[PDB]
């Protein structure tokens, strides 16, 4: 059996921040920079509503009790190119999107637990550098990443195909990894409002509003699909 597993690290550019300042942990901490704009947000400072993007005047607003950190770039790929390193060194194909994400491939014994293999690489993380990250578990990207969701924070998730539709069948089409909010607004306005009912759209309704490959995307997205090939 082939499985797909989507590595996330938990609040990243924060907790690289927090090992440098540990009087900090526990509480709003705002890592800001490039007009400024926050860069990471602490999970405590996402309660007051601040995220990533926003500006900092605006975040200032709406955590007034938090710590402002400035962005220190070099520390923040330092600490990501250990973590790579270590997941590469697993002997996995691997496959490295920006900082904080891998997707790694795994072929398996079919009995063996792919929750297992997610254990072990927290572990090692952890131990490691610190950091604590989540895992998200199944036979493709797309899939494993919306895995990944469920998974935060510091956690592990399987879905695949016995527990696919359960679990997203009833969630607007933008709950799926690869569907953006202005394609889910416009399938909106085609009737189209949770992930089952896109699943079972007729493939003309599809291609004539989004074009002949984009509407069959959409229904391999909500049927769970996507690519499956990670290649380091």
């Amino acid at each position: 059996t082939k499985w797909v597993l989507h590595v996330d690290l938990d609040q990243f550019l924060a907790s690289v921040e927090l090992r440098r300042r540990p009087d900090l942990r526990g509480q709003p901490v705002i890592v800001g920079g490039s007009r400024k704009v926050v860069t990471c947000a602490s999970y405590e400072a996402r309660e007051f509503g601040v995220h990533a993007g926003m500006p900092l005047r605006a975040a200032a607003r709406r955590c007034p009790d938090a710590t402002f950190l400035p962005s220190d770039p070099a520390a923040y790929d330092e600490a990501s190119e250990q973590v790579m390193g270590l997941l590469r060194d697993l002997g996995h194909p691997l496959e490295v999107w920006g900082w904080d994400e891998a997707y790694l491939g795994a072929d398996l014994p079919d009995e063996s637990d792919p929750v297992e293999v997610a254990e072990r690489i927290r572990t090692v993380v952890a131990a490691e550098t610190g950091l604590s990250c989540s895992v998200g578990i199944s036979d493709n990207k797309q899939r494993a990443k919306v895995a990944t969701g469920f998974a935060k924070p510091a956690g592990i998730y399987v879905l695949t195909e016995a527990n696919w539709m359960t679990v997203m069948g009833d969630r607007p089409p933008d709950a799926l990894w690869g569907v953006g909010p202005k394609t889910t607004k416009k399938l909106a306005a085609m009737g189209i409002t949770t992930v089952a009912d896109l699943a079972v759209t007729d493939p003309s309704v599809l291609t004539t509003a989004f074009g002949p490959s984009t509407g069959l995307w959409l229904l391999l997205l909500a049927k769970g699909g996507g690519d499956t090939e990670v290649s380091s």
